Parts: C-alpha cells; structure tokens; sequence
C-alpha cells in the first residue's frame, strides 16, 4: 500500500 504500512514495520526497525 503506502509508506504508512512500511513505516509501521520500519518503526520497529528504526
């Protein structure tokens, strides 16, 4: 979908 989903998982990585 959008970055929102990517950011969601990335949030844990970031």
């Amino acid at each position: 979908i959008n970055l929102k989903a990517l950011a969601a998982l990335a949030k844990k990585i970031l």
